[PDB]
Protein backbone atom coordinates (compact mmCIF):
# COMPACT_ATOMS: atom_id res chain seq x y z
CA UNK A 1 0.00 0.00 0.00
CA UNK A 2 1.03 3.57 -0.59
CA UNK A 3 2.68 5.43 2.27
CA UNK A 4 0.75 8.56 3.13
CA UNK A 5 2.67 11.85 3.05
CA UNK A 6 0.52 14.69 4.28
CA UNK A 7 0.63 17.66 1.85
CA UNK A 8 -0.58 20.31 4.32
CA UNK A 9 -1.13 21.15 7.97
CA UNK A 10 -4.91 20.92 7.76
CA UNK A 11 -4.92 17.38 6.36
CA UNK A 12 -2.16 16.36 8.72
CA UNK A 13 -3.99 17.58 11.83
CA UNK A 14 -7.16 15.88 10.56
CA UNK A 15 -5.41 12.53 10.29
CA UNK A 16 -3.45 12.95 13.45
CA UNK A 17 -6.43 14.06 15.50
CA UNK A 18 -8.53 11.18 14.26
CA UNK A 19 -5.96 8.68 15.51
CA UNK A 20 -5.18 10.50 18.72
CA UNK A 21 -8.89 10.34 19.64
CA UNK A 22 -8.63 6.53 19.85
CA UNK A 23 -5.65 6.34 22.18
CA UNK A 24 -7.17 6.84 25.62
CA UNK A 25 -3.75 7.69 27.03
CA UNK A 26 -3.81 7.81 30.82
CA UNK A 27 -3.26 11.05 32.71
CA UNK A 28 0.26 10.01 33.76
CA UNK A 29 1.04 8.75 30.22
CA UNK A 30 0.03 12.13 28.85
CA UNK A 31 2.05 14.06 31.42
CA UNK A 32 5.13 11.95 30.79
CA UNK A 33 4.86 12.54 27.05
CA UNK A 34 4.25 16.27 27.56
CA UNK A 35 7.34 16.43 29.76
CA UNK A 36 9.31 14.70 27.05
CA UNK A 37 8.12 17.27 24.48
CA UNK A 38 9.17 20.17 26.67
CA UNK A 39 12.80 19.08 26.34
CA UNK A 40 13.36 15.60 25.00
CA UNK A 41 16.98 15.64 26.14
CA UNK A 42 15.76 15.21 29.73
CA UNK A 43 14.52 11.73 28.73
CA UNK A 44 16.70 10.76 25.77
CA UNK A 45 19.85 11.96 27.47
CA UNK A 46 19.48 9.61 30.45
CA UNK A 47 18.48 6.79 28.08
CA UNK A 48 21.70 7.27 26.11
CA UNK A 49 23.70 7.59 29.32
CA UNK A 50 22.39 4.24 30.47
CA UNK A 51 22.53 2.58 27.06
CA UNK A 52 18.83 1.88 27.22
CA UNK A 53 18.98 0.12 30.61
CA UNK A 54 15.93 1.75 32.17
CA UNK A 55 17.10 0.26 35.48
CA UNK A 56 20.13 2.60 35.66
CA UNK A 57 17.95 5.66 35.21
CA UNK A 58 17.22 8.09 38.05
CA UNK A 59 13.95 7.00 39.66
CA UNK A 60 11.95 9.97 38.37
CA UNK A 61 13.10 9.42 34.80
CA UNK A 62 12.52 5.67 35.08
CA UNK A 63 8.92 6.34 36.07
CA UNK A 64 8.42 8.56 33.03
CA UNK A 65 10.19 6.15 30.66
CA UNK A 66 7.96 3.28 31.83
CA UNK A 67 4.92 5.46 31.17
CA UNK A 68 6.04 6.53 27.72
CA UNK A 69 6.94 2.93 26.87
CA UNK A 70 3.51 1.81 28.11
CA UNK A 71 1.74 4.42 26.04
CA UNK A 72 2.75 2.65 22.85
CA UNK A 73 0.40 -0.22 23.70
CA UNK A 74 -2.28 2.31 22.77
CA UNK A 75 -0.59 4.08 19.84
CA UNK A 76 -0.09 2.18 16.57
CA UNK A 77 -0.02 3.56 13.03
CA UNK A 78 -3.36 2.99 11.29
CA UNK A 79 -1.81 3.22 7.81
CA UNK A 80 1.60 3.19 6.09
CA UNK A 81 2.87 6.71 6.71
CA UNK A 82 5.75 9.03 5.95
CA UNK A 83 7.28 10.92 8.92
CA UNK A 84 10.13 13.40 9.08
CA UNK A 85 12.97 14.36 11.37
CA UNK A 86 15.60 17.05 11.07
CA UNK A 87 19.07 16.73 12.44
CA UNK A 88 22.57 18.07 12.69
CA UNK A 89 25.91 16.49 11.77
CA UNK A 90 26.35 15.06 15.28
CA UNK A 91 23.83 12.43 14.15
CA UNK A 92 26.66 10.94 12.06
CA UNK A 93 29.04 10.45 15.02
CA UNK A 94 32.30 12.11 16.18
CA UNK A 95 34.34 10.94 13.23
CA UNK A 96 32.05 12.69 10.77
CA UNK A 97 30.40 15.54 12.64
CA UNK A 98 33.22 18.01 11.99
CA UNK A 99 34.22 16.71 8.52
CA UNK A 100 30.94 16.14 6.71
CA UNK A 101 30.42 19.85 6.04
CA UNK A 102 32.84 21.81 3.89
CA UNK A 103 33.80 25.24 5.12
CA UNK A 104 31.50 26.62 2.39
CA UNK A 105 28.54 24.79 3.96
CA UNK A 106 28.14 22.14 1.27
CA UNK A 107 28.34 18.43 2.03
CA UNK A 108 31.87 17.10 1.60
CA UNK A 109 31.28 14.61 -1.21
CA UNK A 110 34.23 12.40 -0.42
CA UNK A 111 33.42 12.19 3.27
CA UNK A 112 29.80 11.48 2.33
CA UNK A 113 31.00 8.29 0.67
CA UNK A 114 32.39 7.16 4.00
CA UNK A 115 29.17 8.22 5.72
CA UNK A 116 27.28 5.92 3.34
CA UNK A 117 29.75 3.12 3.95
CA UNK A 118 29.05 3.46 7.66
CA UNK A 119 25.27 3.87 7.52
CA UNK A 120 23.64 3.02 4.18
CA UNK A 121 21.73 -0.25 3.94
CA UNK A 122 22.38 -0.96 7.60
CA UNK A 123 20.14 -0.92 10.65
CA UNK A 124 20.58 1.66 13.38
CA UNK A 125 19.12 1.76 16.87
CA UNK A 126 18.91 4.85 19.05
CA UNK A 127 18.49 4.68 22.79
CA UNK A 128 16.22 7.74 22.77
CA UNK A 129 12.68 7.87 21.48
CA UNK A 130 12.29 9.08 17.91
CA UNK A 131 10.56 12.44 17.56
CA UNK A 132 9.20 12.95 14.04
CA UNK A 133 6.65 15.21 12.41
CA UNK A 134 3.90 14.51 9.90
CA UNK A 135 5.28 17.37 7.87
CA UNK A 136 8.73 18.11 6.38
CA UNK A 137 8.85 21.79 5.54
CA UNK A 138 10.16 22.89 8.93
CA UNK A 139 13.31 20.88 8.26
CA UNK A 140 14.23 22.50 4.95
CA UNK A 141 17.21 24.34 6.46
CA UNK A 142 18.62 21.49 8.57
CA UNK A 143 21.86 19.80 7.56
CA UNK A 144 20.18 16.36 7.67
CA UNK A 145 16.57 15.36 7.09
CA UNK A 146 15.25 11.85 7.45
CA UNK A 147 12.13 10.51 5.78
CA UNK A 148 10.88 7.59 7.85
CA UNK A 149 8.63 5.14 6.06
CA UNK A 150 6.60 3.48 8.81
CA UNK A 151 4.16 0.69 8.08
CA UNK A 152 0.65 0.14 9.31
CA UNK A 153 0.66 -1.39 12.78
CA UNK A 154 4.03 -0.05 13.85
CA UNK A 155 4.21 1.51 17.27
CA UNK A 156 3.97 5.24 17.35
CA UNK A 157 1.48 7.99 17.85
CA UNK A 158 0.47 11.52 17.05
CA UNK A 159 1.01 13.59 20.16
CA UNK A 160 0.43 17.16 19.09
CA UNK A 161 -2.65 17.60 21.38
CA UNK A 162 -0.54 16.87 24.48
CA UNK A 163 2.70 18.51 23.35
CA UNK A 164 4.34 21.43 25.06
CA UNK A 165 4.85 22.76 21.51
CA UNK A 166 1.52 22.49 19.66
CA UNK A 167 1.88 22.85 15.92
CA UNK A 168 4.98 20.70 15.61
CA UNK A 169 2.59 17.86 14.50
CA UNK A 170 4.84 15.38 16.29
CA UNK A 171 4.55 11.59 15.91
CA UNK A 172 6.57 9.88 18.65
CA UNK A 173 8.08 6.44 18.08
CA UNK A 174 9.55 4.02 20.64
CA UNK A 175 13.00 3.96 22.09
CA UNK A 176 15.47 1.21 21.05
CA UNK A 177 13.57 1.24 17.73
CA UNK A 178 15.71 -0.24 14.98
CA UNK A 179 15.33 1.36 11.57
CA UNK A 180 16.88 0.42 8.28
CA UNK A 181 18.59 3.20 6.27
CA UNK A 182 17.55 2.47 2.71
CA UNK A 183 18.84 5.58 0.95
CA UNK A 184 21.18 8.49 1.56
CA UNK A 185 21.68 11.38 -0.87
CA UNK A 186 23.14 14.85 -1.01
CA UNK A 187 20.30 17.28 -1.75
CA UNK A 188 20.08 19.25 -5.00
CA UNK A 189 21.36 22.41 -3.29
CA UNK A 190 24.40 20.43 -2.00
CA UNK A 191 23.69 21.61 1.54
CA UNK A 192 21.68 18.76 3.05
CA UNK A 193 21.87 15.00 3.46
CA UNK A 194 18.56 13.33 2.78
CA UNK A 195 18.09 9.98 4.49
CA UNK A 196 15.28 7.48 3.98
CA UNK A 197 14.72 5.00 6.77
CA UNK A 198 12.28 2.14 7.13
CA UNK A 199 10.42 0.90 10.20
CA UNK A 200 8.04 -2.07 10.19
CA UNK A 201 7.10 -2.48 13.85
Amino acid sequence: DTFTEFTNVEEAKKWGNAQYKKYGLSKPEQEAIKFYTRDASKINGPLRANQGNENGLPADILQKVKLIDQSFSKMKMPQNIILFRGDDPAYLGPEFQDKILNKDGTINKTVFEQVKAKFLKKDRTEYGYISTSLMSAQFGGRPIVTKFKVTNGSKGGYIDPISYFPGQLEVLLPRNNSYYISDMQISPNNRQIMITAMIFK
